[PDB]
């Protein structure tokens, strides 16, 4: 991982960040006790492994709020620490991969499609789909779930419109017994995110978008720990006679 | 390591440390390429067992700087990493424990009192000396050496005066093909402290100083990557016709 920047613009940003920091101590008159407690903390993290996890939750949003000026089309959001490459490929319309234990649940049909900012359809489009399960576990990060379990890349037709059903997300908790959570609870916060589902789209020729999708009336809506939620990605889902819940939504993506 | 604070107090200092760096990334428009560095940089800290060092240069000087304020006496300083306890114990007038190697050094004589506020004189009052030798390298921090090189308990006597010999003490740089001195090089930056003698000064019933005591021609005074060098803490050493160097200073201490 390599970012291409200059010793002159590096310079500058580690002089305020630190600044900023070096500020925050002599503004609230940090002891000695409290700075010890700190450094200890930071092995921690580090030595938890949770370093992805305590940045993509707290620090992420103003990456994206940075890339979010620049673009144009559908509204982006933080990818988190949980994407994972190459999910395998399914037709226009699928079901993502699930066991037994997932089809006990509430279905949900998400359609829509692939557009450019003119609204012309694209094909050869994709959907890389992937969230938690009923539990508030992500495959690859259980070990008792299938390696695939609700991911997917889904394979856009024609004309950019895609039908894939799922499960509907449940409210996803942070790792509590670990120093991110300790970091929390000592504050009096909560652990809590809204349900979500992380999305990369893309198609031939476009800036990809990378964003999450969330749902009307669910908790933690407006307490967002990872500070990831936008009013125009919360979806609103009706069901129909079968039970299931149906939501349609398009993506629309910039020149690359 | 713990702090006594209180929910309340730390809720505000996260909020506006994390404030604070959020908007850094906003004013300065870092990338997705940028953040991936930055996060790998934060577990590597972690990997090389850099947090301490990482802490000390860049962040340390806020906490003595607000410590600072509380106090009457003598000038202090930051730790930094190297402090080790219950080093052995030496009569008021001693040398410092060296090897063969380091005496062939010019040396150094340091005479004093430490005194109370009103300038009274303290017994049964300590100096705990360390610093580095001439190479830059502190014991215990390198299988070389052996375990208390340059690192000694003074006691000093009836009336609080030490006279203490030792060597007088070469630049150290901090390490470099590590995380903490590759973050200093993309920046264009400079890993040098100027040469130091690091104290912690007690007495029954004060509030022990702790602090640093630097050289008035030396290089990187102006420049001291920790930011731990204040104008009050520069000796200014005659040499004698024996050809050793000779400094007096006083210790001011504040009641416990
Ligand atoms: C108290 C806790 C610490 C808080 C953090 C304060 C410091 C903030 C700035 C530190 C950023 C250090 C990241 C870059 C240093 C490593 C560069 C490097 O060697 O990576 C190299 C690549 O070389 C580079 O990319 C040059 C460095 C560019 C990265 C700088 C962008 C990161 C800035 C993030 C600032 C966020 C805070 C606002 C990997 O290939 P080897
Ligand atoms: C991008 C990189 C990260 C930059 C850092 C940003 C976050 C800054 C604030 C994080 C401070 C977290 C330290 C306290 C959490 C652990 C508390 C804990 O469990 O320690 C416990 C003790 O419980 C406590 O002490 C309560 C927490 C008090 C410590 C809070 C003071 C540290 C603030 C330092 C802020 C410096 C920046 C300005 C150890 O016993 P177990
Ligand atoms: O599931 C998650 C866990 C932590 C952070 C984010 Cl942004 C997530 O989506
Ligand atoms: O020797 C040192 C190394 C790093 C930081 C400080 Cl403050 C030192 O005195
Ligand atoms: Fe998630
Ligand atoms: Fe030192």
């Amino acid at each position: 991982a390599t970012a291409d920047t200059s010793p002159e613009r590096l310079a500058a940003i580690a002089k305020d960040a630190l600044g900023a920091l070096n500020d925050v101590i002599l503004k609230h008159g940090v002891t000695y006790p409290e700075y010890r407690v700190f450094k200890q903390w930071l092995i921690d993290v580090g030595e938890g492994g949770e370093w992805p996890l305590f940045l993509d939750v707290f620090i992420e949003h103003s990456v994206e709020e940075v890339l979010a000026r620049s673009r144009k089309g559908t509204m982006g959001s933080i990818e988190g620490p949980y994407y994972i490459e190459n999910s395998p490929e399914l037709p226009s319309k699928c079901t993502l991969p699930m066991r037994e234990e997932d089809e006990k649940i509430t279905p949900l049909v998400f359609s829509g499609q692939v557009t450019d900012l003119d609204g012309n359809g694209l094909a050869g489009a994709k959907v890389e789909l992937w969230h938690a399960d009923n539990d508030g576990y992500y495959s690859q990060f259980a070990p008792h779930l299938p390696e695939w379990n609700l991911r997917g890349t889904i394979i856009a037709d024609e004309e950019g419109r895609y039908e894939i059903t799922t499960i509907q997300p449940a409210p996803y908790q942070i790792p509590t017994d670990g120093p991110t959570g300790q970091f929390i609870e000592a504050q009096n916060g909560h652990p809590w995110r809204p349900a979500h589902l992380h999305l990369i789209v893309s198609a031939p020729g476009k800036e990809s978008v990378t964003t999450q999708l969330y749902f009307k009336g669910g908790e933690w809506i407006d307490s967002d720990v990872a500070s990831a939620t936008k009013p125009e990605l919360i979806l609103d889902p009706k069901t129909g006679d079968d039970g299931k819940n149906y939501v349609t939504y398009n993506f629309v993506l910039d020149p690359a």
